[PDB]
């Protein structure tokens, strides 16, 4: 059930190719995928074992598989899998963030791309992940934590609000722009309902506004990755032309093994458009995406909290017998202990949902380690562990205590090789610290 105006537009744009395109749109299958997590202990091995050693690789990411995720099992709970549609993975792959970079994901929910960036960065550098909707930012924040990311600041702002804080700051910025959503037709039937003939141009103007803020946050020779889940020239090639015409930016190659369709020079007004990437449902794998990588050559304008004495004592105790040592700065807000990357600027004046690695909470004469810390553990040989069975995993995620002889205190619960959270072994029974908001 395509919109008549859409059918006419793309009949003219595509010519005879249009038939295969509509036929893909109306009869084809929505592609499903997920990624394993190189940040995790034995990430891939654990997926091969408890998901499948048969599953087929996804076309557009080194860590992608075709298939669906059991949202209620342990590989998902512990962040060993992130479900993401196959063509969407192209964006994070194009971005190729590097360990140690300052990286911005400007329109970030649900967290598909931030999560591939973080995998790329291997806990080095600084990932700021911004979402404009407070509700979605919460979701984004919870996925970052699940995924075990320790170097992220999760932000809740409109692009422009960030500029004063991050002018000329980033090595790399990913803008997965709100767009007309013609690549979401198969997947979300509401997307068809909401589409009008004026959507592409309406979205084009918003894209320009978002990007005019983004470009200010780029370092000299910083890279901008722009993407969209729509087919419209108005939001793709015309946006890239506009960028090239109004800014000192160069269109760059996006190396890939998987062959793909390309941007069309006749849909833009500048050279190099063929270096941009198109994913067509009738032609390539996945739902539909546009991606472009550019280099910026300008030079942008660049213009309590300490732990209590007792909190110092408390944390040092824990960090000692648990054998974890902090790398970033230790700050407290609301008795929440955070470890913040050194790269973070001052966050005063920012709406920050997540400030680096949440280490734990201070309470009545005590420090309690966090779910986040459990799920960011990489080195299991080094800390007190209590191996559990899947049945015990069931009880644990239900919020129930289980029994284990001993009195070892704070322990990382580990399923095979998967850290699933903290328990506290007190007199033969493991007490439950699976976050209440997550129990089944």
């Amino acid at each position: 059930t395509l919109p008549q105006q859409f059918i006419k537009k793309y009949r003219l744009l595509l010519g005879e190719e249009a038939s295969d395109f509509f036929s893909a749109l109306e009869q084809g299958s929505v592609k499903k995928g997920f990624r394993w997590n190189p940040l995790k202990p034995a990430g891939l091995d654990m997926v091969q074992t408890y998901h499948s050693e048969e599953l087929q690789p996804a076309p557009y990411s080194n860590e992608g598989f075709l298939g669906t995720v059991n949202g209620k099992s342990f590989l998902h709970q512990a962040g060993y899998e992130y479900s993401q549609e196959p063509s969407a993975m192209i964006v994070g792959t194009a971005a190729a963030a590097k360990p140690g970079e300052k990286v911005l994901d400007l329109c970030a929910a649900p967290g598909g791309k931030s999560t591939q960036l973080a995998a790329q960065m291997k806990g080095k550098g600084l990932l700021v992940t911004n979402e404009i909707f407070p509700k979605r930012a919460k979701i984004l924040s919870e996925n970052i934590e699940r995924w075990g990311v320790s170097n992220a600041i999760v932000t809740n702002h409109a692009p422009a609000e960030l500029v004063p804080h991050f002018s000329g700051f980033f090595d790399r910025i990913v803008v997965d722009a709100p767009c007309s959503g013609e690549g979401m037709f198969r997947k979300d039937p509401n997307a068809i309902k909401e589409w009008t003939e004026e959507s592409p141009l309406y979205c084009q103007k918003r894209q320009q506004e978002i990007l005019s803020s983004a470009i200010k946050m780029l370092k000299n020779k910083g890279q901008l990755i722009y993407s969209t889940c729509t087919f419209a020239p108005e939001e793709n090639e015309e946006i890239i032309s506009w960028l090239v015409e109004n800014y000192p930016v160069t269109i760059e190659e996006i190396p890939l093994t998987q062959s793909v369709s390309s941007g069309r020079s006749e849909w833009g007004s500048v050279a190099g458009l063929e270096k941009t990437i198109r994913i067509w449902p009738h032609k390539d794998q996945g739902e539909g995406h546009f991606v472009a990588k550019l280099t910026f050559h300008g030079q942008n304008q660049m213009h309590k909290v300490q732990m209590t004495k007792e909190q110092e004592k408390l944390w040092t105790e824990f960090s000692n017998d648990f054998h974890y040592e902090a790398t970033g700065r230790l700050l407290v807000f609301n008795d929440h202990l955070w470890e913040v990357p050194e790269l973070a600027p001052s966050l005063d004046g920012l709406k920050v949902v997540r400030t680096g690695l949440h280490l734990g909470d201070f309470k009545k004469n005590r420090f309690e380690p966090s779910y986040a810390l459990a799920l960011a553990t990489k080195k299991i040989e080094n800390i007190p562990c209590l191996p559990i069975t899947q049945k015990e995993w069931q009880s644990y995620t239900a919020g129930e205590t289980f029994q284990r002889d001993g009195n070892q205190g704070w322990v990382l619960l580990v399923l095979d090789k998967i850290p699933v959270g903290f328990g506290k072994q007190v007199k033969g029974t493991v007490k439950n610290f699976f976050p209440k908001g997550l129990r089944f």
